[PDB]
């Protein structure tokens, strides 16, 4: 059923162009991105996730540089901020146009303000080294919630330090989440260290299929990411 309240928000950035259910800036200066380090882009975005829903953010390139997949709670009242790694060992320079940024809403489930992921403790101790990619297994199955799919997404403070989680079904048998060090050091991550968190999303927003108004590149190689059909709605008093 169509029961999105409209999406307010606010936005002020004149390195980006605003093009826009799905919200997408541009980039319209050359982003230069540091090999070994986080770069983050300011986006001078505000943006209240509307009731039942969180929002996802995204940045999209072809170029060799790998965007965190943010998940933005109904509690967060700040700017917007995008987080991206760099593939390569030199720097990798983003032309303009060549970095769109999306946001996009979602319907969430908690299982038995408020925050969408419970945040998951590891399990073991991982160590990481300068731009290994690693996966840590998880077993015991999350608590089933009717229409919802759990999955796993990252978080923004171990994505600063340059982790990134890349986002996958919690399928029934099992996890594997992978986590790529895009950082010049290792890192050691400390058994139960809060590493990623679990997002039961609403089915209909896992596609197998190219569907109207959904993207390949958010959840993985097998899925589309299919968001809720919301309206965007301009509140300038959200800005702060
Ligand atoms: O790419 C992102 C991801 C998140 N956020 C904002 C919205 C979100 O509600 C908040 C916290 O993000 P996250 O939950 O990923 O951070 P954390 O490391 O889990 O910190 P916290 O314990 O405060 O949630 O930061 C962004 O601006 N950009
Ligand atoms: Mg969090």
């Amino acid at each position: 059923m169509e029961a999105c309240p409209h999406i307010r928000y606010a936005f002020q950035n004149d390195k980006l162009l605003l093009q826009q259910g799905r919200l997408t800036l541009v980039n319209k200066t050359t982003i230069l991105l540091r090999p070994m380090k986080t770069t983050t882009v300011d986006l001078g975005l505000y943006a209240r996730p509307p009731e039942g829903h969180g929002l996802m953010l995204w940045g999209s390139t072809s170029r060799p540089v790998t965007s965190h997949v943010g998940i933005i709670d109904p509690g967060y009242t700040g700017e917007l901020r995008l987080i991206l790694q760099n593939q390569r060992r030199y720097n990798s320079t983003l032309r303009p146009s060549e970095l769109k940024i999306h946001l996009a809403a979602f319907r969430y489930a908690t299982p038995q303000p408020g925050d969408v992921g419970l945040d998951v403790s590891l399990p073991k101790d991982l160590a990481l080294f300068p731009h290994q990619t690693v996966s840590v297994t998880l077993t015991v199955p999350p608590p089933s919630i009717p229409h919802h799919r759990p999955t796993i997404f990252g978080r923004s403070g171990l994505a600063m330090q340059g982790i990134l989680v890349k986002p996958c079904r919690w399928r029934r048998g099992g996890v594997d989440v992978s986590l790529t060090n895009f950082s010049d050091q290792t890192v050691f991550l400390n058994k139960y260290r809060r590493f990623c968190q679990l997002v039961y999303l609403h089915k209909h927003h896992l596609t197998s299929f190219y569907s109207p108004h959904s993207d390949a590149g958010v959840l993985g190689p097998r899925s589309l990411f299919r968001w809720a059909s919301c309206t965007f709605e301009e509140v300038p008093s959200l800005a702060m």
